[PDB]
């Protein structure tokens, strides 16, 4: 092992590496004061990337998380990579940050830097309350990984972006979700994470959110951005997955307790200590609307411009079927215009963001066609659907505006009287936390979830996944 491990040949630049190692014991105070609750003396059975091969990348074994391998890994550099969009396509890829793009790619990377830190801020107490080891576990991991998506953007700013980039690494430390003099950038990262439901349904989808803003920076010119970005949509994978799989988990239980009572009804449900579909239902319509926010306006000409000047790309830029240059071609968006919501063509270049956003509805509802398999199964007429995109929305054409789940127009009166029916209510909220009783010995399960499918790394669900070091 080194001290910072990484496949950039961090050792041949001294000067770099110094930077780095300056910033590190900040890092390491941060993880200690906002990373999870009580956990410096704990062994986590965790994976740890030491490279990139796709045939083994990773090491499995327990570790104390304060000193978990944290480093750098981009995708391989690929031999003359061209740039694949915008005015420059065609020209050679860049290494360095050319000065007319210095100071919107540091933003990029700033803004991309913050959340990382921010989910592990709003995560932190989850520990306390966690429904069996491996979830736990889980946890841990995505906890570690978003650290490690810091260390990557951190490495990025101190490489390419001199006395600011420094001065942004520690500045990334210094604000803090929910804080009220320092708060994170974003809104939907100052949100409280107040429990397990919430924190699959962020999982879900709040880190796709990431994954699509990834996979567009994963398309920069900018290479090493680009290399970054690559790899860390392998670690998104692993955190969409532990979302997905944890609502399925909580699907399957709360269907499980259906059938075996005979009954629908919330009231019974909920005597038992299970997660009713609706009160589901709502979670996802709160952090699927929160989530969409974050793509930006529908119309914007800043969009335009990081594609343009091949800053940002498209969501799967080189599968797309066009001249990707995009003077000539049109994107149909939503319009509010009276009292209905109607459709326009637009040119392509000012509705990127709707594409992204557009791209992300798409997965997000291929997970809950898996997740409505489950009620299928038990023969179940329940449906997870998602709502309206205009719903419960405060970034756009719909801010100052109201729509239901089914798309209509509503009054304020309307919204007000309505709302405690599509997003969960003060009740709801004390009623799921009141499930959140801790589960620790080997192989149990909180009432509430069902046991995962398969373990970690082909270790048994029953495996100590945490040692607490009692034992
Ligand atoms: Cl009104
Ligand atoms: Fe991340
Ligand atoms: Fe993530
Ligand atoms: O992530």
């Amino acid at each position: 092992s080194e001290r910072i491990p990484n496949n950039v040949n961090l050792n041949e630049n001294k000067t770099l590496q110094r930077a780095l190692e300056q910033w590190q014991p900040s890092f390491l105070n941060w993880w200690d004061d906002m990373g999870p609750e009580n956990s410096s003396n704990y062994d986590v059975y965790l994976r740890t990337a030491v490279s990139v091969d796709p045939k083994g990348w990773a090491d499995f074994g327990y570790v104390k998380m304060h000193d978990y391998r944290w480093g750098i890994f981009l995708a391989p550099q690929e031999g003359e990579k061209k740039i694949t969009f915008g005015e420059h396509k065609g020209q050679d890829v860049w290494q360095e940050v050319p000065g007319e793009y210095r100071s919107t790619l540091r933003r990029i990377i700033v803004t991309q830097g913050d959340t990382e830190p921010a989910s592990v801020e709003q995560q932190r107490h989850l520990g306390l309350t966690a429904p069996s080891l491996y979830d736990l576990r889980n946890l841990f991991q995505v906890n570690v990984e978003e650290g490690r998506h810091l260390w990557a953007m951190v490495y990025l700013l101190h490489a390419h972006f001199g006395r600011d980039g420094r001065e942004e690494g520690e500045a990334l430390l210094e604000r803090r979700s929910g804080d009220e003099d320092n708060p994170r950038i974003l809104t939907a990262f100052n949100e409280k994470t107040p429990d397990w439901l919430s924190f699959f349904m962020f999982t879900f989808i709040t880190d796709r959110d990431g994954k699509f803003q990834l996979a567009s920076l994963a398309e920069s010119a900018f290479d090493p951005l680009a290399r970054t970005c690559k790899f860390m949509l392998t670690e998104e994978a692993h955190h969409l997955f532990v979302g997905e799989s944890g609502i399925a988990r909580v699907i399957q239980r709360t269907c499980e307790v259906m059938k075996e009572l005979g009954t629908d009804d919330p009231a019974k449900l909920r005597a038992a200590g299970v997660i009713d579909l609706p009160t589901l239902q709502k979670y996802l319509n709160f952090h699927y609307s929160v989530t969409s926010d974050l793509y930006g306006a529908e119309i914007s000409s800043n969009a335009a411009t990081y594609y343009t000047n091949g800053l940002k790309g498209r969501f799967e830029e080189e599968k797309i079927g066009d001249d990707h240059k995009l003077q000539n071609s049109e994107y149909e968006v939503m319009d509010v215009a009276g009292d209905k919501i109607l459709t326009r063509h637009v040119p392509a270049l000012s509705a990127l963001n709707e594409r992204l956003r557009d791209d992300w509805i798409t997965d997000v509802q291929a997970g809950v066609d898996r997740w409505n398999r489950i009620p299928a199964k038990f023969g179940f007429d329940f449906r997870f659907t998602l709502p309206h995109k205009g719903f419960h929305r405060k970034i756009g054409m719909f801010a100052d505006v109201h729509v239901s789940p089914d798309g209509r127009l509503i009054s304020e009166a309307e919204w007000t009287h309505q709302h405690k029916n599509w997003l969960p209510t003060e009740s709801d909220r004390l009623y799921v936390h009141s499930l959140m009783g801790r589960c620790l010995e080997p192989g149990k399960f909180a009432n509430w979830i069902a046991a995962p499918a398969r373990g970690i790394n082909n270790q048994p669900v029953n495996f100590e996944y945490v040692r607490f070091n009692w034992s």
